[PDB]
């Protein structure tokens, strides 16, 4: 059952030196690359969209300028059960194992985006990727 | 709370080249080899034999296929609580820090096979080395 | 959220060659070093203070004679929500992802200490760096 | 003394699962990413320009037909002195502590191209990022 | 160019835990395990054997007794230039970026053998898998 | 052939989350740590006794400056021909395989200090830890 999933770097990640890591964890587990972009500042428009489930929040505003200060690498990852799977690498800053639990410390900058369903993972991929 | 178990390092860990990885991950909760053995085909007889609870499902003629498809390694380790605690190491391909939980993504090639009780450890040690 | 806590690095770290593998798993997750110091014998007396908690426990003197049959490293770190991230950090010897669930399988030599409340932290600074 | 290079991420990176371990060691160095792209399939048309200095070469054609059969990633990095040290990085399969050192065996597929002058790079630059 | 070629995991590298480590490094530069033994301790007039041309040294004894100290893993290793390549791997104690230059300190206890040519290699490899 | 060198972890390890990386190299390769200590901030006249030999050239108070932004650990190690194989491990910004070899590319910011003399490392060890 293939499936394939949007994945984004985030600025925190460049600062800190921590891109190859995360990469490399989703590497180690099987994923391949399908496309891939960096983006040295990304438009503000695209984050705006990519996080538009989220407009009304307080935090809305200040997490699309944390999204732009620095850069961003969007992937489209592929493998059997690429979204769930993906998802529970990325994890949360409380479960030692994952990506964020072994290396973030933060609410916002917390180093990595996945897709968490089949029809988010179509529209952020849409987004990133509009070339189909 | 010495114990001995088995373990079969799974011809996709040959394939991916992941085999001291695996080995690391054991050998760094300070467990030690007792015994160890390179197959570069297992006899057929010998997998149906450490799988022979599985025999009347759909998948164990696919999965024995597998299993024959390249290298192995079995090694039996010892340690305190060492069946429980190294199954724990290799965990599932849904939960990371584990062994399959961080390397491994299908239901048949998952690199890895640990005893899961006493009763398993004495069976498959015995049919890797008599 | 910025607290501090303590931890002690013990004598079982040094014997195994795990002293930089635990201090870079806290150094990871951006936790910052506040003060440290060197022990190649701790005092018993220091050790006695430490696990005052446990003085009625059975395995009290074994655990003292332990801790004192090496080097110990004690450190004072820094960050949001420190306390309990480092004792997640810390673990037990059941769960891989953490210090302990990866490198220990004993019930008394397990590489390392870590605070677990606000006022266990308080006191056990006040024992190893007392310069307040 | 800032500087500007060119790397490719061959096609054996991919096969052998090994590109973020590359990208790592570039990025522990303390180099910054300018600009990347991924190709699924290159263009051979810019692989012969980018070999263009080794077209007479036995060893040529066969080159440029593993170029193309798996993907590739182009990479611009900056910092201090990046030609000659990603250059370093880089190494040869003889050296171990470099990339190639540790990691590839063959006089063909070995994992990584970096620019190696001054000249190549603003050449290289200019045939995978117009 | 396909070779084959002996290597030993020595004693020290059990003690040290540092089996998986020294491996690792051999199989990602390429090399594949054609065949292996475990031995909880070797027989001594196999490590005599395989030290023949070392019978008159001074540290000839001591070093079979270093060897017979531990449990000790031999393996026979494919690929291209396989014996020059892992003797530059194996390296000595004055050069980082091999195993000794990283890992060892010590002129008897150096963690690894590897054959440094190819008839040596092909008698070595009749010494630990005489079955050929 | 048991010896003592003085290493200092400079503010830019500190600063790019290094520090455990550069102890775990020397942990590695079997040396011991025999006293230590964290200065947040180090007096600057230990500092300037530390490099006294650079006194007369260019970059001697702009390099003092450096040493005293951040955060430094001083460490006396011991173990056999300590002196020279630290300064190995330590390396220079150009060859891989060691410290300075894989994680630095400055002149200036470059991780680590080693003693490189008998001499020197005397000395070092009286400046940092003159309790003698
Ligand atoms: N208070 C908050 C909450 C979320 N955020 C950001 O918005 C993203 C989306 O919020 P979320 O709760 O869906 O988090 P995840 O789904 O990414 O775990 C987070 O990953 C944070 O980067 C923030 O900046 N401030
Ligand atoms: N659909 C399946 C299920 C299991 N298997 C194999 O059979 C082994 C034993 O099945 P199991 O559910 O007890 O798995 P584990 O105990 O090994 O997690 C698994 O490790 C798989 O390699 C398979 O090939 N196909
Ligand atoms: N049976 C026991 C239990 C604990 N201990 C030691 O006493 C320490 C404190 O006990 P504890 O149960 O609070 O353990 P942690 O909070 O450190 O997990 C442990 O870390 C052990 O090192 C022991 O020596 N024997
Ligand atoms: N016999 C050869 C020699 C070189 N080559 C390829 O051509 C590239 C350039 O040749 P080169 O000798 O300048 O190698 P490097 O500068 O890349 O070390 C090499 O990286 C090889 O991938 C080949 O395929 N077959
Ligand atoms: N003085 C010495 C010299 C060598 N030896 C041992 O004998 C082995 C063979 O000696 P050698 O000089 O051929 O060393 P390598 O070829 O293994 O580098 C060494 O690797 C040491 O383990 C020793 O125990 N004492
Ligand atoms: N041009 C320079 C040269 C050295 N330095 C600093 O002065 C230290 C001592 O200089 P050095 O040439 O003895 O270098 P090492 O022995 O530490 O390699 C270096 O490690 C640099 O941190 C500097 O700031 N600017
Ligand atoms: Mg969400
Ligand atoms: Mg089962
Ligand atoms: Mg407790
Ligand atoms: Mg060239
Ligand atoms: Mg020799
Ligand atoms: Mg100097």
């Amino acid at each position: 059952g293939l499936q394939r999933t949007l994945v984004l770097i985030k600025p925190d990640a460049f600062e800190r030196s921590l891109v190859a890591e995360i990469m490399g964890r989703i590497e180690k587990k099987n994923f391949k690359i399908v496309s891939m972009k960096f983006w040295s500042k990304a438009p503000r428009n695209l984050i705006e969209q990519h996080y538009k489930e989220h407009s009304e929040q307080s935090y809305f505003n200040d997490n699309c300028d944390f999204m732009v200060s620095g850069p961003i690498i969007s992937i489209v990852y592929e493998g059997t059960d690429a979204i769930s799977k993906i998802r529970r690498l990325q994890g949360n800053i409380l479960t030692p194992g994952t990506i964020r639990g072994d290396l973030a410390n933060d609410i916002r900058e917390n180093l990595i985006h996945a897709s968490d369903s089949e029809d988010s993972a179509v529209d952020e991929i849409s987004i990133w990727f509009p070339e189909t």
